[PDB]
């Protein structure tokens, strides 16, 4: 299923918070929340990082 | 699909070098790689570090 937040591009947005991520979101979507300074929407934990995210 | 090494456990053990992840192995799985200095499976770049990624 697509990102929750755009319902259009996939979840390949990793919200990195230390060792854990919640992948839920696209790139896209993750990098807007990280530049805004928003915590992880399903944890609330600080974000480290967006890591483009293939499921090989 | 479970991790391609070991078949048991789901693939959350994120593959990170640079802005990018390769996620096709458990976390288990994929530090064991990462602790003995190999390379991302897929795509041979250095392992930057393991994020446990859970997929929601
Ligand atoms: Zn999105
Ligand atoms: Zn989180
Ligand atoms: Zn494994
Ligand atoms: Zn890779």
């Amino acid at each position: 299923e697509p990102c929750v937040i755009c319902q259009t591009r996939p979840k390949n947005g990793c919200i990195v918070h230390g060792r854990t991520g919640h992948l839920m979101a696209c790139y896209t979507c993750a990098k807007k929340l990280k530049k805004r300074n928003k915590p992880c929407p399903v944890c609330r934990e600080p974000i480290q990082m967006i890591v483009l995210t293939y499921f090989s």
